[PDB]
């Protein structure tokens, strides 16, 4: 057809339909070039293998940044406690892998100890937590504001069909990546982990913009964005197991045999080439290598569902919490100011922080203290308790302060215009929780060993009680709770920790998060965001009654004028020019004839004009007055059966609409013609579906 | 309706659309009910666990069943070497865990070594094989013949809507039981693993029963059936991760979000279970627990890929071969003795394997043997050459010769009635492979390590080569090259071995399988299996030419007469009983009028006979002559709008048939109405359309 028929306006959603027809026709098209020359075969030989290049490529890239952010971000976070003079590119523990490395009471002072000490490094840890967090939220406000956010919500809007020009364009990837670092460095309670997930999908989209197969198509590019959503759990957490798994479950709608390779592969080569830096890119939570000699006993599940129920409280709160602050956002005049929110943010943060040991740490290292066993060799506060008797009680509460702490600073953090990631504060709360709960069951064995339960299970005086598997499974249950995931999350879980052993107890736990989630609300975070920010993402959750019909979703309704039609023929470019610029219809019906209201097809707004001004300009004489045939083939009538589509889907008004609900989620149809007794009566559009359930929800 | 409307007869496809639609208006009823009376919550409340609880029961049933197999098997085998007089349920391992046990020559001849005790143990091992494949396959050809082979093929028609009554009934849960011990220990070249997918499906199906939900609709069963293949692989190979994969991967056509969770669970408590049990009833493979200390090489890829190529070589052999050997089956006269060939196979396995050391082991064992790598405290003949220098050509021919007589022997051996399973076979051939490329490997770095890549990889004198990562990577090859399954393939692997640090190795030889495969044809051998039978398996690489049309697909055509309609009114209804009984369709459209052939619904020939006899069994004076009106409400008439479909999926007859198969895919429909001008001109059935795409496939 004309040039740029088919293409798609921004934040429109796409016919996955359509898609799939042009795909099968650059397929014929290849498959019948290949015999005319050899020129041609290679080319079918390079479009077949577009798909593995392009997501190797995507693999590469993804790994390749994160581990770029990994150093950047721990030697930016190292940098706040002081500096390597000697060497200023190594960061505190490279420095001292000290008196190489002061802090910047030496620097300034020239005393390591002392009130005066103490004072400086509180307000120096302040000042670059705030230059930090300034410098991520202009970055993010000038160049880039997509940048803003983990973004896992956008992504899943986009594999569902959505369009957001730029989202995963150059300038949000590199705009992101600097970011990331930036925030993660300023202290705030938010992760690089999820964004990196965002990171990757722009890698994949800039890669698919090479491959003229991914490129030309919506659909394919989806595809494309999902195995880079894979890679980029994969690099996130190592688990490129667990990074199929969450493609296949959070962010694809659509995911196709095929794709589930593709995404295996990527994310196992941006997995190899974080390992091939390793461990300079790795972030020690991916390199946790770590595992308890003591089993699982089976007593233990009691305490780890007591996890699990607190994790899905905490998340049923986190969701109700935070997207109403968002929703304040939206609403208030407090989101007009971003830069002074993030930076006021950081000060309470930083300020808060710094007196406590565990939140003054960076979230990742103490996440990786907390999952760490306690043993003879450990010197860590945590395990103080355990090497005096075998203070308990100030551990605990440095812990439970941390907990609050981290709980209240998420709610605020989430949702600020700098790149923000859930699943390092998520996990940091529930390895807090789980900590404590470990604690308290070993405490309560030693103390109370003559129970039935703790001999029978744990020998007299013996630390079967491992706290690290408990903060484990905090950590799963919290992430269960706020994401609402189930299988992918105890996968990655598991390939973080490398400990098969515990499949089944952080299972549970998540399960029973979940649930509790469930009795709260059976939306995730990132679906109320979702829901938040208007997008239109339609859920298999989300039904109709079972009263509604097609009549009642038709879109010329009763009150609303006749629908807009196009006759077939007798009809003047003008008169389709006018009536593309009166309606913002996505497309019109086309019919034989205006009494007939015969269906003939459906012809989108966008084609339409484009085919009409590719003709004017091609052909002279075409000034409005003549004529536009759409049937098959002095005037010189425009011919626009090309751009019309011959095959729309149609449905009854009788029908029912959650038949209609799950031929859209299927399909992924864009619209709907409603037809009466073989004539047109109606059209019912995606908006008008996820109008209706919104305003079902609403009420 | 009227009862047994909507229910369906043996081997016929279901409507998904349908059973979501009695899903939806069964839950609707319990919502109403549960305001009714405290009782009726609490039933609400059983039916809301009803999947847990039936996800769990599959699950226990299966790891016990799968416990319960393996030491029966394993008690079995080794009954044909000898016996533990001292303790007769002890097998060889457990009775020297050996004076104790005694080989039958010591039993009957008296002499342990001796050319007369050799003979004696070559014949009664022949005979214990005889005996034991035949009363396998007696016990499958008198009570359950479906108990016969793997049982993937017909699960996979199954989860596509497919029906077949007893498939997955007691009786052959029964008799696979006991004949899947029978035919292991008989010492065929076939496993148990890949049969206990359909012994875990036996107990889903069986347990669905005792929940109302599971058993009144058929989707919601072919759910449970998916979680219950995933128990199964679970058990099969400890994979429970593994087991999601491979349900979402191979056997499920449709595959909701709840339903991977839902599988998860029930492959963790099967896993569970058979770990309480551990390890009496973990298969050695299961137990497997051994590392490699020296990591994996870059350059040691190539012969990885390498291995890939062989294992996609031999499964496009074996594809080609089994499935044209089984065609024999059922084309040629031997096909009519199954007992005859069963015991002449197991004959010539038994014969062929006695004097070869490794394919007298168990197939199971040897696979452990070559996955277990070579060190100073083994004694295993494979190392001998190791030890000797740091022979090997005794090791490689007599490895090669177990290579090609279980190539050969299982080409002979998948297909015949008896329980069979290729996982086990296709993991040993390629595990022998591997280790010949790995010892060919570690042989030339020994001999030739003045190489740059050789001396700079491994260092002199260093034995870096382990020929138990080749043996996995190899059997991972073959099993891909035979299944064409990728990335459930890979992680089933992993978790078998445990072995993290090979997923990059496994998964490049996997594709590398795939691909070449691919190159001789994109079939598996269940697919091709399922072709061989002749089950109605629509998959989505099967598609129609561009040219093809809805017109093209219509049921009446041209030289078949007219399609049997029904009007709305005016009809006797001896004239519906005429019409079932004269025509075998599935179901009949219902017009308004027979000269408008306006569409008003579609009515299924079954729910027309059982509401028409109920009709007249509940109200007398119904002997035919009374009228039958379809429209909504001295004759009497009987209504028959109920059992009616109001809202039939309709397409054009100028639409492309690749949309049409797309729809069916994706909603499952077991018909569609073909209109024209808002009448109705044929039906396209699922059986059309796959009867279209076995022409087009013959061709
Ligand atoms: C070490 C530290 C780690 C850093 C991380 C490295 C990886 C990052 C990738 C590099 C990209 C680079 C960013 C180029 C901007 C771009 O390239 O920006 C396009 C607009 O000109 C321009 O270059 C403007 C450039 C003005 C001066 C640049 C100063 C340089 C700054 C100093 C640092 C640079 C060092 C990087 C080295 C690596 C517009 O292109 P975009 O940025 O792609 O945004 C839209 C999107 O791509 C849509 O894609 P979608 O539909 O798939 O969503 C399209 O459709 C739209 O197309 P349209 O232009 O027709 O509207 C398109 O604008
Ligand atoms: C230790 C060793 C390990 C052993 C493994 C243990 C687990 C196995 C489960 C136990 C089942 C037991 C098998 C009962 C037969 C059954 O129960 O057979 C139903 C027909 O009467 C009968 O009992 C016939 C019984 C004649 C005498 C039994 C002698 C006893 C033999 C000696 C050993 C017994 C020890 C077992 C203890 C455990 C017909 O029922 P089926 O066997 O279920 O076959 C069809 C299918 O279920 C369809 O299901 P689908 O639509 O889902 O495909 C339905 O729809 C059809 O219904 P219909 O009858 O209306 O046609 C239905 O016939
Ligand atoms: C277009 C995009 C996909 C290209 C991205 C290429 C990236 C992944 C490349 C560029 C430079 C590469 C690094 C260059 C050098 C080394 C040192 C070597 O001992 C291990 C590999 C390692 C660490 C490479 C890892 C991969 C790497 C980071
Ligand atoms: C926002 C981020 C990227 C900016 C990072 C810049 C950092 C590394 C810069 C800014 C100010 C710098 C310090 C400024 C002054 C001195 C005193 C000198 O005798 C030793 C180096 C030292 C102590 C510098 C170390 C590096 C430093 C801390
Ligand atoms: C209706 C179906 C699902 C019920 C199946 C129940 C099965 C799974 C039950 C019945 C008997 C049980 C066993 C009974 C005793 C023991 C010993 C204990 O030290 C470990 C568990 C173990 C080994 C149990 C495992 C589970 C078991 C095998
Ligand atoms: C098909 C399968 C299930 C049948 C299993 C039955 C096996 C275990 C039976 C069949 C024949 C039996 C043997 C028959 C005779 C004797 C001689 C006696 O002095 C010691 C026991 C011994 C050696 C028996 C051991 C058990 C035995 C091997
Ligand atoms: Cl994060
Ligand atoms: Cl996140
Ligand atoms: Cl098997
Ligand atoms: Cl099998």
């Amino acid at each position: 057809p004309i040039p740029g028929v088919g293409t798609y306006d921004d934040f429109h959603t796409i016919d996955w339909v359509r898609e799939k027809c042009k795909d099968r026709e650059r397929h014929r098209r290849i498959n019948s070039k290949k015999k005319e020359s050899a020129w041609e075969m290679t080319k079918s030989l390079y479009d077949a293998w577009s798909g593995w290049l392009v997501v190797t490529l995507t693999g590469l890239a993804s790994g390749a940044l994160a581990g770029l952010i990994d150093i950047a971000a721990d030697w930016m976070t190292d940098l706040k406690e002081g500096i390597c003079l000697s060497a200023l590119w190594y960061n505190h523990e490279q420095c001292c892998w000290c008196p190489q490395w002061k802090t910047w009471a030496e620097l300034i002072i020239g005393q390591a100890e002392g009130p005066g000490s103490y004072i400086m490094n509180y307000i120096m840890y302040i000042f670059w937590a705030l230059s930090f967090a300034f410098l991520a939220v202009s970055l993010v406000k000038v160049f880039a504001p997509y940048a803003c956010g983990s973004g896992i919500p956008e992504i899943k809007t986009i594999l569902s069909g959505f369009i957001i020009r730029g989202y995963l364009g150059k300038w949000t990837l590199m705009i992101k990546t600097i970011t990331l670092v930036l925030a993660v460095a300023s202290g705030l309670s938010l992760g690089k982990e999820g964004p990196l997930v965002h990171v990757a999908c722009c890698c994949g989209n800039i890669f698919s913009y090479l491959f003229p197969k991914y490129s030309t198509n919506e659909a394919k590019k989806r595809e494309v964005l999902s195995a880079a959503s894979a890679a980029g759990v994969s690099v996130a957490f190592g688990a490129p197991i667990g990074g199929v798994l969450f493609s296949l479950e959070e962010v694809s709608y659509y995911f196709p045999l095929k794709t589930l390779w593709r995404s295996f592969f990527a994310a196992l080569v941006a997995a190899f080439v974080l390992r091939s830096i390793n461990p300079f890119g790795n972030s020690r939570l991916v390199l946790f290598y770590v595992e308890y000699h003591t089993p699982w006993y089976l007593f233990e599940l009691f305490p780890f569902i007591l996890l699990g129920v607190f994790g899905g409280l905490w998340g049923a709160f986190f969701i109700r919490a935070n997207i109403a602050w968002c929703r304040r956002r939206k609403s208030t005049k407090f989101g007009k100011y971003p830069v002074l929110e993030v930076i006021i943010v950081a000060a309470i943060t930083a300020v808060i922080a710094f007196p406590n040991p565990y939140t003054r740490l960076n979230t990742s290292e103490l996440i990786k203290e907390l999952f760490t066993d306690c043993g003879p060799l450990e010197s860590s506060s945590l395990c103080d308790y355990r090497n005096d008797m075998n203070g308990v009680y100030s551990a605990i509460w440095q812990l439970c302060l941390a907990l609050i702490f981290k709980i209240i600073m998420t709610v605020f953090t989430f949702g600020i215009k700098v790149p923000s990631g859930l699943f390092i504060p998520s996990m940091a709360i529930g390895a807090i929780a789980g900590r404590i709960v470990g604690i308290a069951v070993e405490q309560l064995a030693y103390y109370h060993h003559d129970w039935f339960i703790f001999k029978e299970w744990c020998e007299v005086g013996a630390d079967c009680i491992t706290p690290g598997l408990y903060a484990m499974v905090g950590a799963a249950a919290c992430l269960g709770g706020v994401t609402r995931m189930t299988v992918s999350l105890v996968v990655i879980v598991f390939e973080l920790t490398g400990g098969l052993e515990y499949i089944v107890p952080l299972m549970a736990a998540v399960m029973t998060s979940k649930w509790v989630g469930d009795a709260f609300g059976r939306e995730g975070i990132y679906e109320a965001h979702i829901r938040l920010n208007g997008y239109p993402f339609l859920d298999a959750k989300e039904e109709f009654t079972h009263t509604t019909l097609a009549a009642d979703v038709m879109r010329p309704r009763r009150n609303d004028p006749p629908l807009a039609v196009l006759t077939q023929d007798n009809m003047t470019v003008d008169d389709i020019e006018n009536m593309i610029n009166e309606t913002s219809y996505n497309g019109f019906p086309v019919i034989m004839s205006k009494e007939s209201q015969r269906l003939v097809g459906f012809a989108l707004r966008r084609d339409l004009t484009i085919a009409i001004e590719s003709a004017r300009k091609k052909q002279e004489g075409i000034v409005g007055s003549s004529r536009v045939c759409f049937a098959q083939h002095s005037p010189r009538p425009l011919k626009l059966r090309s751009i019309l589509d011959m095959s729309p889907f149609t449905v009854t008004d009788h029908t029912p609409m959650e038949i209609v609900v799950d031929i859209f989620r299927k399909l992924g149809l864009r619209q709907c013609l409603v037809t009466h007794n073989g004539r047109l009566l109606g059209i019912i559009t995606k908006k008008d579906i996820l109008r209706h359930m919104a305003q079902t929800a609403n009420q």
